RNA sequence: CCCACGGGAAU
RNA sequence: CCCGUGGGAAU
């Protein structure tokens, strides 16, 4: 029930490339579901407008006029709605749309977009975030979205999604960047189970790391009040990294994006897991290359890649890069600054400052052989 | 005018000169009819376009001849002049009818410009070129003002001006002295005498010709690369060409890694007239560096005082592996044999020949042990 | 045209 | 869609 898209139309619109120029237009894909996800689509359409500002012609003003419509034929139940846009919503569309979802808790709305439009000016950020906060997700497009993109809205002719290459790298970029726009905060039963320094007896391996920039300004370390969240490293996927991605080089791909100037910048990270040999190798390989930019590691615990992590962290620190374990000073900064407290202060688990202590020592004794 | 022009894109796609380029099975073929006055008017222009493959049943060659036997038919018998620009060089059977043709009416004379050569490493398509050759027709490379000239003769441009690609002259180069090799271009005696005669240069004519010649090694023997050996010129700064100019001994390197050679072990000797500067002697030290299966052997017949740090790069030259001497009698004769059009004349030296030849080679010592 | 890479701070 | 490269040994 979709006029569907050309081919050719979606490879070059939801590209996902972050800075992306000679695309005048805003694509936005659409389903209408009930409560039940399980059940069939009971309405899908397709919208298009020109990005500069008419901007009630933008098609998120015209979804929301032909749902109005659509809303008065149909009976009243719990609908879903999803979007797919190739560019994110402007200021005023976002406020329309948050407009709308206040006055309607009957309904609830996904938004993925395969980029993110000026990004870097703070009012398209308000925008953003005045959208989260009225309760849309807001997630960036990735593999499974652009193919079921192209299976329900795309005339493919049975031809299958084929991705384009670097389509896992932007995503990578484009997630990091919604995180910190929106401020995405750590799960606090989360911060504390991955962060806890005592000996590690659980399965689960993840590596969460939390990331913050500072400018030197006179002789003061400044915050640069833009640049920090927390990721993540990234499962295996064929269709994504095919042997996954650590979160360490996940970090390392943020840091140029950020198109940070010649000037003295200190990029400050606390890992729950001390780096591998082969990611420990490629920051020591970064820091080399940029001497404006020092580099701070704090990891909560040693982790032991049965092969040469202690030849990669003696590399880090004849780089030039400052490698130290969390102390209690830190277990709190990042409580304070990265999780969801909401209110609640640092609480500590037992043998912190024993445990940070033993870490310390083992850390050194890697240092000093 | 009476020519239903190309498209802009087919042009731009069709005569792109990359000399290995797949994915054309077209041949294109730009034609005008001239009368013997130069400067006199275009009596017709045609483009005629042909499948590439050998079974194809009319190559663009074969439809100009049908053209041009009813055309003949219409017109007033004089003498024509007929110029091509061709996307890919002629097969075999289509040489031979064209052949056929000029011999048959000397009234008519043939100009052929191409764009790229195709399977000039083949010997069908090599014989080709030969055989129309030596039928009395012209045979060049398609360059930058040839380029322009059928932009606008034959282009649907819609008044903007012929824009070349990248890489026009890097590839000029290449096809040209494969055209060289494959019709066996001799140099003229006058200019091998003019600029191998190895007396002081008391003239302000600064070009370099450059000869050159390959080699095998079978056992212990260097047994003749009898495929690539010819000559060529230092290329002048054009701004439609080389914008700064293009020294010889420059454009011999780029000619090494298009020939293709084996791993065995290859010995490529070249006979110039100016040892080279210090920046040219850089980049050959450069190659012999990175390829140690081949061997490069310089014989000049003057030395180069480039009033910079020429006598470095020889020293670094010969160091490196490449042979450097002197060309004596020796050498003169060798190249007078078999790079000039001497046409039976055997090798009258210059006065002074050996006495020169001696007195450099003791300068060039000089510059070696020091 | 086919393949790979880089770039687009984006009416 | 635009720009800059590299590769086409050539149905
Ligand atoms: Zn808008
Ligand atoms: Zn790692
Ligand atoms: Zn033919
Ligand atoms: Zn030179």
């Amino acid at each position: 029930m979709v006029e569907p898209m050309d081919p050719r139309t979606f490879v070059s619109n939801f590209n996902n490339r972050p800075i992306l120029s000679g695309l005048d237009t805003v694509w936005l894909c659409c389903e209408v579901k009930t409560k039940d996800p399980s059940g069939p689509p009971l309405d899908a359409k397709i919208f298009q407008g020109k990005v500069y500002p008419k901007a009630k012609y933008h098609p998120e003003m015209r979804f929301l006029r032909w749902f109005h419509k659509w809303r008065q034929l149909h009976h009243d139940q719990e609908y879903k709605v999803t979007w797919y846009v190739s560019w994110s919503p402007c200021t005023r569309c976002a406020n329309s749309v948050a407009t709308f979802l206040a006055k309607d808790p009957k309904v609830t709305l996904t938004i993925f977009v395969a980029r993110l439009y000026y990004f870097w000016k703070p009012d398209y950020q308000q925008a953003l975030r005045i959208l989260a906060e009225a309760g849309a997700t807001m997630k960036i497009m990735n593999y499974n979205e652009f193919q079921d993109c192209w299976n329900k809205f795309v005339d493919g002719r049975g031809k299958p999604f084929k991705p384009w290459n670097n389509l896992p790298k932007h995503y990578t970029l484009l997630q990091a960047t919604l995180g910190e726009l929106l401020r995405h905060l750590m799960d606090p039963g989360t911060f504390t189970s991955n962060f806890n320094n005592k000996p590690w007896v659980s399965g689960q391996h993840e590596t969460y790391l939390c990331y913050k920039v500072e400018r030197l300004h006179n002789d003061t370390w400044v915050p640069l009040n833009q640049h920090r969240g927390f990721l993540r490293n990234q499962a295996p996927n064929i269709h994504g990294f095919p042997k996954g991605r650590h979160a360490a080089l996940c970090f390392l791909d943020l840091i140029p994006f950020w198109k940070l100037d010649g000037q003295q910048y200190r990029v400050t990270c606390f890992t729950s897991w001390s780096p591998c040999f082969s990611c420990a190798q490629e920051m020591a390989k970064f820091i080399s290359n940029n001497e404006h930019v020092s580099l701070c590691i704090f990891a909560a615990r040693i982790y032991d890649d049965q092969g040469r992590y202690q030849e990669g962290l003696r590399t880090l620190h004849r780089d030039g890069a400052k490698i130290a374990m969390m102390n209690y000073s830190e277990f709190e900064y990042c409580w304070d600054t990265f999780v969801d407290r909401q209110g609640r202060p640092f609480q500590p688990w037992d043998g912190l400052d024993e445990h940070s202590q033993a870490l310390s020592g083992r850390l050194r004794a890697i240092l000093q052989n």
